């Protein structure tokens, strides 16, 4: 015996004015399924949105009462669930630990973990997915479970607290009819446990129509039929056109409503015929304690969040580790890109000399190397966009905080950024022949790591403002190119016009590039022009060694400074003065690179606030 | 009265061994539709591929005879058509001129154009698309015709010669059942004109099943049912499980075959039951002149190609012009990208002086400008991939040559490349302050045009080897970056190691970059170092004007050459010697850029040869 529940909704009118819903009425009990149909663009997605209070409230007029009293929004977040229309699952998780991660986010922390696992096992048996309980979910290619068992996993995630009311936006969409029958046979099994099912459906078959107990047909937001499937031949016989034998009901009726959308009559005669057809059928408790009676029967397993701030971080981190450990070809293809790019740069710029052309080749190596770190952070854009679509599904249920999501996402990607930074520094420090020994190599690893951190924080921020991968990849490639034009390599800082100098200081390439230059040209003992090398790239100075030695001391008669054959005119400190790299220290350039990464994680948080209302 | 035709096929076995088809048999007449069903992966796409001789011939064993004799491949290219499974249409064309372009490619040139237009008008009435005859076809967003009328346009393109046999791979795929009924009602109308229809179908309804006259159900390449729809209750009653009332036939039968794919029995009992069920129904001309009789009735309207080589170019060019004239926001968004990139570069590099830092800023302007021309050619990759999918549909019918496609594609894109080249040269020649006057500006326009020509030829070639836009866009961005590293700007040609110099000469950026450098530093009257400017970037030379004047003549005592206060040491010819730009002339650098574009149009032709067998 389940506790009886009755959901009644009357006079639902929704204006946006476009009047998308007009005088909808209905009634649903437990043990039954109310199916809503009618067209594409008919308003059935808007009808179950209005029944679930997921609207811009203040535009809906009408009463929605459960068991007699009312439905405010704070009761409907405890006893209801809304399964949205698609599957958005992590592919490398088995369906037992997919449902177990949902239990840790939503069921209370007062419940022991042994009883949480018992709820998952009882839900695996109630759904039709006992046969594949340790198979991974899979994707395009990893060979997991089928499309009809993925649908019962995404349904079973949303019913983890075992609600009393269950809203479903087209739960059989995209399935073949032998797996679209097992979905509705599971939804009939949930209804027999004491639940109220309200679902949208496109084209029900003859098999799933025996399981639906009530039907509502809509025609641009007007109800044109309301009743059992075994009243549909009796309904349209009174309208003037009965249903033939060996024809699918709710299919000829669905075609007749689309046929009656012409220009002479319209469906207004059918809206008026329905609202007096219901008038021929007129003849024929204790909601706060009825809910509490059902918790004693064993239904409602389940503060705004079930866990504190630190439990949600360690659960989100463990899920992201377990999902990327079982895909060890995403990190392997990122290691292989960085090593090949570093191997090419190390063999082109192999062992640069202390020539004036080797100084300009050092600046070109560093400008190209810093720009590859920011570009190779853009291949995380498809996986950064898979989540934030799963995240937007789970924050409708208050599964975890918005702070715990951004913090655990910044934590799990940081071990991969250390391996990428160490792989690029090992391939390029000793082969290009950079300066510093061991302390210069360690600063080289730190600023490569700070560039991977700020470049992935920038792509994380872009993955919250773009809809698809191609738009966000175009924006990365375009803005990185202008970060390189304004980095001080193509045109120096003291030569950039003053109406463009605001974008020089906003360049994400400028600060790591100015840090590796000051790490490189830091020794006072390095020398790039000695003695007779004053006359190399001038027309004066195509002469012999003995001829330029009297060219040197003939300059010493004028000034008084004696320039020997080895005087060390141009050092590394003079290279940085020629390029204009003088304003910030190399440790202050490292801190602006780390600080730019933190700013793009904060702007990513602020776009997840606005992305919930959008 | 139509001429009678009979298509009979027996003992079709196809091994690849995986035996994808095993002992298929059937018979089809005119006026009737043979529908093939059974599963996903069942082999129904392979069955109509074998009936249309579109296989690797030599692996099929079995006889396929039309009207008694045989079917070799040269008769089946005159009297048959194969409609493939999707719509691939140009969106800006009305459906009258979409069918009129198909008539000019396939109907013979002996036919007058007045009779070609009469064939299009008679086909518009036979299809269900008289109501939208001048509506454009449309796409994702341009609001053309509906999805069910797009299907009858793509069907009507393939029946433009009015064949006798019509193969159809799932012609109702992706349609709602009120538009999937009008497709089969049109296919029944074509059959009544004297045609043989053989189609695949997923999930027929109760309405389209009345139009199909024969059914063949397959179960991994074995026939399990063969007969009329009004023999399906009688068939499965003898198997042990009849069909219930108010259940869709060919749906319960389709589910039972999927149910009988278990592990104990299998469908082998049903394959054996079918091949003796057909044995209980055993009791109950002049093909070369039967075809010629039907041409007299008015069916077959239609050399390997219907038009000469030059008529196909002027028809393909007119179609590409008419399709892009009605989309004047693809060229407008390409003008807007080039002008904004040119405006940014002209205000950063505004009016460069004849300083040693203005020389290095000229090299960075030219390296950045030449790299934007090759990048902005990559936004033609989605439209270059829409065609070559339409082209691969139309070369199954020999609509036009492979030479006419590549030549007219290189012709229609060239007026847009002239406007892009003139827009970049106008924004940047006078603002950066480049040298040459008018003859230097005209060479500047020519090498920007040669860079747009070779960069779009490179993207045209990539659009014949990549499947999707995201892979080809990743390859462009990666290879352009290494074309810039090896262009001589980051490291000069005489400093590149000899194991990498093969890729320097293959760089697409090197030759236009070396042409604008030699156009710029060509005047013998330009000067970048004069007199006392010998001591600018050295520690010698932080002195006054009078102090360096005795530094000048003190060098003249040694050599004998007198260096005045104005001697013009470094000219533009010395800048090119310092960069190593000495091997090729600027006209020979322009010709290698034009010649690289022609090579990538030839490699694009050679990938359309291999792309037909692939
Ligand atoms: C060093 C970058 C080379 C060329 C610059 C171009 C890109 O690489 C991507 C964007 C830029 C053109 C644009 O979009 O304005
Ligand atoms: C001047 C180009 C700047 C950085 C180079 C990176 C790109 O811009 C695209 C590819 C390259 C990294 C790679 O893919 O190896």
């Amino acid at each position: 015996r389940p506790v009886p529940f009755v959901l009644s909704f009357n006079n639902l009118t929704y204006n946006v004015t476009k009047t998308l819903l007009d005088n909808i009425s209905g009634e649903t009990r437990d043990g039954e399924i109310l199916a809503v149909l009618g067209a594409s663009g008919s308003g059935k997605s808007t009808l179950i949105d209005a029944l679930a209070n997921r609207i811009a409230k203040g535009s809906l007029k009408g009463t929605v009462t459960l068991n007699g009293e009312a439905l405010q929004s704070r009761m409907l977040k405890v006893i209801s669930a809304y399964v949205m229309q698609d599957d958005l699952l992590f592919p490398m998780l088995t369906v037992e630990e997919t449902l177990m991660f949902a239990a840790e986010f939503r069921l209370p922390r007062s419940l022991p973990k042994s009883k949480k696992k018992l709820r998952v096992q009882a839900l695996i048996d109630q759904l039709g997915i006992r046969n594949a309980a340790k198979t991974i979910i899979g994707d395009e290619g990893h060979r997991g479970i089928s499309g009809g068992e993925r649908r019962r996993v995404s349904i079973g995630i949303d019913i983890i607290h075992d609600p009393i009311v269950l809203f479903l936006d087209e739960p059989t969409s995209g399935l073949d009819s032998t797996s679209a029958f097992m979905v509705v046979k599971v939804l009939k099994r949930i209804a027999e446990s004491g639940s109220i099912i309200i679902m949208s459906i496109h084209q029900p078959s003859h098999r799933v129509l025996s399981l639906l107990d009530r039907l509502i047909f809509l025609s641009r937001g007007h109800t044109v039929f309301s009743g059992s499937p075994a009243s549909l031949p009796s309904f349209f016989a009174g309208f003037g056109n009965p249903i033939p034998e060996n024809e699918n009901q709710t299919e000829f009726a669905l075609d007749l409503i689309r046929e009656l959308e012409g220009s002479a009559g319209g469906t207004r005669g059918l809206v008026e015929f329905n609202k007096k057809w219901q008038e021929m059928k007129k003849q024929s408790l204790t909601l706060k304690e009825a809910i509490s009676a059902s918790i004693s029967r064993g239904k409602l397993v389940s503060p705004a969040f079930a866990n504190p701030f630190w439990i949600e971080i360690k659960t989100l981190t463990r899920r992201s580790i377990l999902n990327s450990r079982r895909q060890p070809e995403l990190l392997g293809m990122r290691l292989a890109t960085v090593i090949v790019t570093g191997f090419i740069l190390a063999t082109v710029f192999w062992r640069l000399d202390n020539s004036p052309k080797g100084v300009q080749e050092r600046l070109g190596f560093f400008a190209f190397a810093m720009s590859t770190m920011f570009y190779t952070c853009a291949d995380a854009l498809p996986v950064f966009l898979q989540e934030r679509y799963i995240f937007m599904r789970e924050t409708a249920y208050n599964a975890y905080r918005r702070s715990s999501y951004v913090l655990s996402h910044a934590i799990v990607t940081f071990p991969s950024l250390i391996f990428l930074s160490l792989a690029f520094a090992v391939t390029t420090f000793w082969a290009v022949g950079l300066e510093g020994g061991l302390m210069g190599f360690l600063f080289y690893c730190l600023i490569i790591l700070a560039s991977f951190w700020s470049g992935s924080s920038f792509v994380t921020f872009l993955s919250g403002v773009v809809p698809h991968v191609m738009l966000g990849y175009t924006i990365v490639v375009a803005i990185l190119a202008y970060f390189l034009l304004f980095s001080g390599f193509f045109i120096n800082r003291d030569r950039i016009p003053q109406y463009w100098i605001w974008f020089h200081y906003l360049s994400l390439v400028k600060y790591p590039y100015e840090a590796v230059l000051q790490n490189e040209f830091s020794d006072p003992t390095e020398c790039f022009v000695r003695g007779v090398q004053l006359f190399d790239n001038s027309p004066l100075g195509e002469l012999t060694y003995g001829m330029k030695l009297r060219l040197l001391d003939s300059v010493s008669r004028s000034i008084g400074m004696r320039i020997s054959s080895s005087t060390c005119l141009t050092t590394g400190a003079d290279v940085l003065k020629q390029q204009g790299v003088t304003q910030l220290s190399k440790w202050n350039c490292l801190l602006i690179t780390v600080g730019f990464g933190f700013l793009f994680r904060i702007l990513f948080y602020l776009c997840l606030l606005l992305g919930s209302k959008n």
